[PDB]
């Protein structure tokens, strides 16, 4: 039960709300709201796809992942690298959202998979 496991965690140390989730999913406009930024920043941490930096690495997963991923890897990599902000939240926020508007499919099914 990786994923579930990851999502505890995050959602412990953010104190992000189920509330915020159902807004982004309901509205299609993630919500700024810090926790919900900061959760996303504590899910990209745990994988491994933003260091120290505040630099995002999304094709690290092109090693791991089974080739049927490559093209939607290659393409939010490709399309979105790092859209940087203040400090790693509002890195991973500001990169999120350009993950939403280039692959709006995938990234709906990962919010429903990353919620509480």
């Amino acid at each position: 039960s990786g994923a579930k496991k990851l999502t505890n965690l995050c959602i412990k140390e953010t104190g992000v709300t189920e509330d915020l989730f159902i807004e982004a999913q309901e509205t299609g406009k993630m919500p700024n709201n810090q926790r919900l930024k900061c959760f996303i920043h504590c899910v990209l941490d745990k994988i491994g796809l933003i260091d120290a930096d505040n630099i995002v690495h999304l094709d690290n997963l092109l090693e791991i992942l089974p080739p049927e991923f490559v093209p939607i890897v290659e393409e939010l990599h490709t399309t979105c690298g790092t859209q940087s902000g203040a400090d790693g939240c509002e890195t991973a926020f500001l990169t999120t959202e350009c993950y939403i508007k280039t692959n709006p499919v995938i990234l709906k099914l990962l919010f429903t998979t990353f919620s509480e």
